């Protein structure tokens, strides 16, 4: 896979990123201890994921830029910007795990739950975010797309934070009000909180590094990418319950967490006064017996069939979007993402 | 005062800032509820302080720019950038109050302690930070100092976060180890965590808006400003204990909070094996009787006299620094700050 082969040079470049970010201590030994803390925060939270977002920057870069213009320095910058996307990701996860009181992440203990960390992780999360801009300055300061990348990253943070606000207001920890779990709210949350930084950002970054800064080109890529993000989250919600932990590599808990899942949203549109009550009395409960009661209602409403029907329509629509908005970009850029996301 | 008269037009401009930041909802009603939350976060956390940092941007701007170049739009931008400094301040305070479990701030209940907020304040704090860059883009996008201000603000956040890291590592909530309360550590913490964004940032911003972007000019202003910041914190620590709540407008708790105060740092350099024990057995305790025991030790070591002697030397040094590094800037810029800080 384009990601499998490149993943090696990606994860290997992290060592250099850490070195560069923790080398401003050579001239300021006074902050030495802080810099050492920063290194630990970086190694624990930026490593261990799949790097889908970061690698996307590298893969797209190689398809938008001519093979000869891909010199050592240009690729070095691509890997760096890819790692910037991963730090943004690390920033969000550390903060998010705190806000929803999670216990584990990527299998390991959430950073803030580690002995001696606690709420100090709030400052660690902000440092991760800050590192993004330090890397951009250190590697792209002289590039014509410098300001474009800074604003793209700042914009992605704002969008994601607005989305998190929406998500917090929608599922308040202490209010099992399924009334606000509408389809419009769900789509808005996905769009701002996940789609923008997970799919648009990586592609948009590569585009700017390739010299493609056209407002229309970015607008068309966004049209396609935000739709892929929407399908990504919907499939992710579906797999959380009906997926196989052996394959997916994770155990679903959206039901016990009272999450505003696509499943519950659909279940709310396809439910009778009596079916709704069962849902309103078994959603957000730790009892395995109550959770299974929700899964039963879902199948009873043939949601798995609804998802399948949605996956088919979504695939058709995406291919249509690619056929209409891909140009002047290589369709393979978007097709490669689709193939990764769709099954 | 230059601040008293200008403060009116400053606090009045906040209404416009809120309007502009909460008007992107006119075209995206989907995030309406999030935008309403943002407005509430802004009005509660950016208002109520003294606005010393923000006003400094406005006052300095009027002294670095010619009276005729101060048109309606230029002043509008100065007020906006001044409000950006205040949002950065609001971002830090909201986060800091959470990390150290504070109960009140500026007399009122800390935002996160408000019913229905809690840890969600972590995302609110990040939104405040994000607003800075939205304002800069909305008001200075076309200005030649645009990128300079973005980087200055990004750099101020990084510096302050590194300083907070240092401060967290120095006084861990659960380790009354006075061994790490050294003078070098104290000065490093003050410099990164407070001096850079509180004194350098405001002046540096006005400088760039005035067209003064010289690396040497900024380096000289920093030399002076960081020294003023150092004196500011030291005087603030001294007043926390020996100050009069009626005048200062706040009750000291550094002793009960086990803070790495300038006082304790001095007390640690001027203490005998027996005096140290008393300190090590009465610092960080809520008991009013133990706190008074610390204050007694301080006076016993004539710290108030030490502070007075330090204020005199600091004043002389600052005036020397101003006489040597002020140019080509108007000395009144720095003199005005000194007069505000020194008594
Ligand atoms: C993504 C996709 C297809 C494209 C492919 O061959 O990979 S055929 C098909 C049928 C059902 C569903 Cl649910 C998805 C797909
Ligand atoms: C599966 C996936 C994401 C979800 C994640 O890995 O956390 S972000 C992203 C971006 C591009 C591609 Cl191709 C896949 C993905
Ligand atoms: C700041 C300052 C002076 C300058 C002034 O007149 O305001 S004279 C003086 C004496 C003692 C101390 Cl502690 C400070 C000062
Ligand atoms: C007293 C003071 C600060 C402390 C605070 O108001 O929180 S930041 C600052 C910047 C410039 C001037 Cl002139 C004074 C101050």
């Amino acid at each position: 896979d384009v990601y499998a082969q490149e993943k090696q040079d990606f994860v290997q470049h992290f060592s250099q990123i850490v070195r560069v970010l923790t080398e401003d201590e050579m001239g300021h030994p006074e902050i030495g201890d802080a810099i050492a803390r920063l290194k630990e925060v970086l190694e624990y939270n930026a490593i261990g994921g799949k790097y889908n977002r970061g690698l996307t920057v590298v893969v797209a870069f190689r398809e938008l830029v001519e093979p000869r213009k891909q010199d050592a320095d240009s690729l070095q910058r691509a890997w760096t910007v890819g790692w910037c996307v991963e730090l943004l990701q690390a920033f969000f996860l550390v903060a998010d795990d705190i806000m929803d009181s999670s216990l584990t992440r990527r299998g390991q203990i959430c950073w803030y739950q580690k002995p001696g960390v606690g709420l100090d992780a709030i400052n660690d999360a902000n440092l991760l975010e800050a590192c993004i801009y330090r890397l951009l300055k250190l590697y792209c300061r002289e590039q014509p797309y410098y300001l474009n990348l800074i604003e793209l990253f700042l914009q992605s943070s704002y969008q994601t934070e607005i989305g998190q606000t929406l998500d917090l207001l929608t599922a308040p920890q202490g209010n099992v009000d399924l009334v606000r779990f509408t389809e419009k709210r769900y789509k808005s949350i996905v769009k701002y909180k996940t789609a923008f930084y997970s799919f648009y950002l990586p592609i948009a970054a590569a585009m700017y590094m390739a010299g493609i800064d056209g407002e229309k080109e970015h607008a068309n890529a966004k049209k396609i990418l935000l739709e892929m993000g929407e399908f990504f989250q919907i499939q992710d919600d579906y797999l959380d319950l009906f997926g196989d932990p052996s394959v997916t590599g994770k155990i679903g808990t959206d039901i016990q967490d009272n999450k505003c899942s696509w499943l519950v949203v659909q279940c709310l549109q396809r439910a009778t006064p009596e079916q709704y009550q069962i849902l309103k009395e078994n959603y957000g409960q730790k009892e395995a017996e109550k959770v299974a009661r929700v899964k039963a209602l879902y199948e009873e409403l043939d949601l798995p069939a609804v998802f399948l029907q949605y996956e088919e329509d979504s695939y058709s629509h995406i291919m249509a979007l690619i056929e209409q908005y891909a140009a002047p970009l290589p369709p393979a850029v978007f097709l490669g993402l689709a193939r990764k996301i769709y099954k």
